[PDB]
Formats: structure tokens, sequence, C-alpha cells
């Protein structure tokens, strides 16, 4: 009954029939993106209208379309042709991935390059990578992938241990032709294997680990109704799933006594960029927008009980569309469970004789995606005390290269002759705020040091200041860890019992933002990654910080273009965009498979409640 329910297999079949009956989904058509649209802004929005947005690719070379359909009417609402040279190519299709290796295997330049290295072509895997926008005019308007080669000594061999440096090819995957093959010289192919299930590398497994059993003999404390609506320890929200963004959180709210108080209207990771910092021509074009170009949702893993998710697990199995409009189920794609989180609050009072201890808990919503060599886990946490946290967990196999004789300033060595180029993993969280409702404002809070003098005679005082961001043109902010900079999102029209505006404080990790030169191609396509915090006035069509079509787009779209409208944000329907990321200088311990590293952010209440909201937690 809820308009935020997950898309069903039946709705996706219906979309397929509608597009077919309308003549839009012929044999040469492919769905490159399909997802449900959010309900438009309407406090009394009654008539449900499940609409879906579709990107339709044409394998014949015809122009692609963006289409919106109403499954709640059986009709097509809109259909537009796209000029991809102007506004960007569609996201990469899964079936295009393998074409790169097969096209290259019959190309004379490629085989000549392999023969000079004594490589057997049937043993050479090609990683199909997004192309970006650089100095090649012939690529404009065409759908291009680039390919780097790795040797697989046998079918179960880890190819990442054997990169073929000095070689790269570009491929047009619509016309199926190899545009270029570049060979800058031969490097030895690193010989050691990186097979982390081979007993000769692992040695005998440990026998010292005894089991940890986590059970809930009365089942979990949260309830799921309507497929995806969660209630847990005064929290209320809907778990959505989009093939591009992955897990999305809707209608995050908290039951403060009698009333349900909104906090966040929609929360998602709206983009993710991985820029590489190796200046070699073989790799200096390498940047993937895993969300915008590949769609992290469609590579979600099925999560195995006891290995990926431990405890009393409730699963969601979201449904997406394949390239032809048939429903595909991701079995066990989302884990939800609650977990113990240590002491919540504690005090032993000498004067009163009362000893008081309460334990904390968090609700966990997670999924895991695999893109080529990388694996990323996405974790949302909700705590008893009203804190919201996001955590990214990065693992997988590092992207490799040769390690040059004589060292490198932009690559680290993992093994004899084997290198790993420096790179970043940078995320953009889109937080459509609704602190006690939709009239919100953002203030920047800095610590203020005070000078010893009159009024401060002992030189101990210190303070803080808050600056209201009133217009979009002044709402592009950077971190300042040294002055304890945070940002407060408040509602100036909703006051707590002390007559203060209610609010939430955003705590950033203050990791470095995009390191590339501001004149570079990647600084233009990933402009959002150059600043820690952006605030925009809400609009229906401003969904992604890089725009709708990231693949091979020239740059500037998204946030810098939104901000230029200079709209009023002082007490309005606003959206916060937080950039945060990992700067990865790979280490020996990352090889042959890398332990998890983490980055994230959190929001804590700042005078939102009238007192601690966990006074009613029992002792247990
Ligand atoms: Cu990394």
């Amino acid at each position: 009954a809820s308009p935020f329910r997950l898309a069903s297999a039946g709705e996706i079949s219906e979309v397929q029939g509608i597009l077919r009956t309308a003549g839009l989904l012929g044999p040469e058509k492919r769905i490159a993106y399909l997802g449900v649209l959010d309900p438009a802004r309407g406090a009394g929005s009654e008539a449900e209208d499940r609409r879906f947005r579709v990107f339709i690719h044409d394998v014949s070379g015809a122009r692609p379309q963006e289409v919106t359909v109403s499954v709640t009417n059986g009709t097509v609402i809109s259909a537009v042709e796209l000029d991809t040279a102007a506004t960007g190519e569609l996201p990469v299709l899964e079936e295009e991935f393998e074409v790169v290796e097969q096209l290259l295997a019959t190309d004379e330049r490629w085989l000549k390059a392999l023969a000079a290295r004594n490589l057997d072509v049937s043993k050479v895997r090609v990683a199909p990578l997004s192309a970006g926008v650089f100095e090649y005019a012939e690529e404009r308007g065409r759908r291009i992938l680039r390919g780097l080669a790795f040797v697989q000594d046998f079918p179960e061999d880890s190819a990442w241990a054997h990169p073929v440096d000095g070689l790269v090819a570009y491929v047009d995957v619509v016309s199926k032709e190899v545009t270029r093959v570049i060979d800058t010289g031969v490097f030895p192919v690193p010989a050691e294997h990186g097979n982390y299930t081979d007993p000769e590398l692992t040695g005998p497994l440990r026998t010292t680990q005894k089991p940890i059993s986590i059970t809930q003999p009365e089942g979990p404390s949260f309830t799921v109704t309507g497929g995806n609506h969660i209630e847990w320890e005064k929290w209320s929200l809907d778990v959505g799933f989009d093939v591009r963004e992955g897990v999305v959180l809707h209608n995050i709210a908290f039951r403060d006594g009698d009333r349900l108080r909104p906090i966040i209207n929609r929360a998602s990771i709206a983009e993710m960029v991985v820029p590489y910092g190796d200046p070699s021509p073989i790799r200096s074009w390498q940047n993937y927008f895993d969300t915008g170009e590949y769609l992290v949702g469609q590579y979600a893993n099925s999560l195995e009980l006891g290995c990926d998710c431990l405890g009393d697990i409730t699963y969601l199995s979201p449904v997406i569309s394949d390239a032809f409009g048939n429903p595909r189920e991701i079995r066990n794609g989302i884990c939800m469970h609650e977990e113990d989180w240590g002491i919540l609050a504690k005090h032993s009072d000498l004067w009163s004789g009362i000893n008081y201890t309460r334990r904390n808990r968090r609700m966990v919503i997670s999924f895991f995606t695999t893109i080529g060599n990388y694996d990323y886990g996405f974790y949302w946490y909700l705590y008893l005390d009203g804190t919201i946290e996001f955590e990214a967990k990065a693992t997988g196999v590092v992207f490799t290269s040769a390690f040059p004789e004589g060292g490198s300033d932009n690559i680290s060595q993992l093994a004899p002759g084997l290198g790993a180029p420096f790179h970043q993993h940078i995320f953009s969280a889109r937080l459509d705020m609704a602190i006690d409702g939709f009239t919100n404002r953002v203030e920047e809070e800095d610590v203020v040091r005070q000078t010893m003098g009159p009024g401060n005679e002992r030189g101990n005082a210190f303070s803080r200041k808050r600056t209201v961001l009133t217009r979009e043109s002044e709402a592009v902010r950077e971190a300042d860890a040294r002055t304890g900079r945070t940002w407060i999102i408040s509602n100036p029209e909703s006051k707590n019992r002390l007559n203060e505006p209610v609010g939430y404080k955003l705590h950033a990790h203050n990791q470095p933002t995009l390191l590339a030169d501001p004149g570079s191609s990647i600084a233009r396509r990933a402009a959002f990654a150059t600043k820690d915090l952006w605030v925009t006035r809400y609009a229906d069509d401003e969904r992604y910080p890089t725009g709708d079509f990231v693949n091979q787009h020239s740059g500037g779209a998204g946030l810098p273009s939104y901000i230029a409208q200079d709209r009023d944000i002082d007490g309005q329907d606003i959206v916060v965009w937080h950039t945060f990321g990992l700067t990865h200088f790979p280490r020996v311990e990352d090889w042959p498979i890398m332990p998890v590293d983490t980055v994230g952010f959190k929001l804590r209440p700042e005078g939102f409640f009238d007192r601690s909201p966990v006074l009613d937690v029992p002792a247990n």
C-alpha cells in the first residue's frame, strides 16, 4: 500500500509490456537503467502513481531515449531522444564488458603486442574500463571502453598478479572496432601468483579460532511490514533499492513520545569516484564513477548467512531489470540486523549511592557490491540515542601494474616487480534533509579561541561561532579539522523546550578531498569531490552530483551547475551533499587480497530532543 515499497517483479514485467506495446522496446533495444521514481512533493499526495524511469540503449547505433512510464496507468508519460555527444553516454551495459576481450583477440596490433611478450592470447584477460573524456576527438559521440591486460596462468589463477604493462587499447563497442592500440614498451610480467586459497601461500590454516555465537532467542526487536518498512526502538524508515545508487533510505523519522518527528527525507550514496594518481600514459586516464558509470546496485552480492552477515539476519531480495526488461531477483542482497554496541550511559554517584548502567544497540542495514577487482560494503547504522552513521568498507584486490626498475613516486611495490598505483576512493552522500519538517537551514560551526585579557583574565575561555549559509553561492564549504568545524542542520520554526531551534550536527572525518590538479579532466567531471560540503535548494531533477549521464560526459554538470542558480536556502527545502573518501597508498599488507579499510560520517542530535531520548531504556 505504501508508495515507497520496493519495485516488484510484476511491476517490472508491466514496464516491459508497456514499452513493448508502445513500440519502444524492440529487438535492438536494451535497458541500460531502470528504477522507480520517488513521489513528488505533496503533503496530501493521495492518488498513488508508481512511475518508472528508463534509459533505452540501441545496439544499431540509433539515438538512445530517456523514458518515463506510469505502471499505475499503463501509459508512457514521456519519451525523449538524447544527443549523447552533448549530454553524455548511457551507463555501461554488462554485455559490453566481454566484447572488449573478444574484439581484441582478433586484432593484428594487439596480437603483435602479445607475441612480442611471448604471451598466449587465450591466457590474456582484458579489464573493460570506462573511457572518460580526454584528447581523442574521434571518440566524441561514440561509446568507448578502454582495456588493460592481465595474464591468467590457469582458469582459477588470480590475474591481478600478472599485469601486462606498457599496453592499452581503446574499443568502440557499438560498431565493434578497435580504435587504437598503444604500446610504450615491454615490462616483465610479474611471475609470483596471488592465489589466496592456495595452501602453498596460506600455509596451514589456524586451528585457534573458537566460535562466537550471536543469537536472539526471542527474535529481533525490529518489525518489517509492507516488505520494506522498518520500525525499531522509536525509529521509523523505508528501505529502498535503486540499481544505480544501491540501498536508499526514505522517511527517516523518530517517535518522540506522541509524535513522529521527521529527520531525513531521503539518504543515499549518490556518486562514487576512484581516481588514479599514476602519470604513466598507460593509466593516467583511469577514473571510474562506480555509481554513475557502472551502477553499483546491479553488482550487489548475495550475502551468505554466517559469513557475510552474522546473527539473527532478516534479508531483503530486491528486484531489478535485466537488459531486456525481464525481472531479476538479487537473492539475499540486503542484510538487516541489530547488534550490541557496548555501554550507552554509565554513572556511579558517590552522593546518591545510585549505580546506573545501560547498554547501547545499533540497527544495521547493509549490502556489498563487486566491480571488477574492487569490493565495497555500504553500511547504515541507527543508534538508540538518535545518532545516524554511514560507513563504507573497501576491500577486494588492489589494481596492479609493473613496478619500474628504479622506483616510482606514484606506485608502491607489493611483490618482486609488482606495483600498485596510488588512488582515492571518494563518495558523495546526498542527504535530503527534513529536520522536524521541510523548513531547514545549515550553519557552519567553528571553535573560537579567545585571547587572555579583560573578561578572560586567566586565559582559559573559549567559545564557538555559527555562520548561517543563506544562498547557494555561499554554501560550498571545506573542512577545517583544526578549528573543529562541523555543520548543523536546524529548523528555525521548530523550537525545543528551551526555545532553541532543533537541529542535527554533521561530523565529518576530514580526510583529503580530490587531489588532482584543478585544471584536470577529472577535476571537472568530479567537481563535487573538490569540496567537503555543498547545500542546494531541493528540486525534482537534481538527483546526482555529477548529473544524469556520467559516462564520457565532458564535465561541469551536476553540483557546480545547480549551485549557480543561487537559490535561497535559509529556511527552505534543502539538500546536503557531503564528500568523503579514502586516499589509498597501497601497502604490502594489502597483497594478495586486502583487509577492509573504512571511511564515513555521522549525524548526532543537537538540541533536537528536550533531554536525553534514552531515559526509558531498561536495565536487562
Ligand atoms: Cu584502494
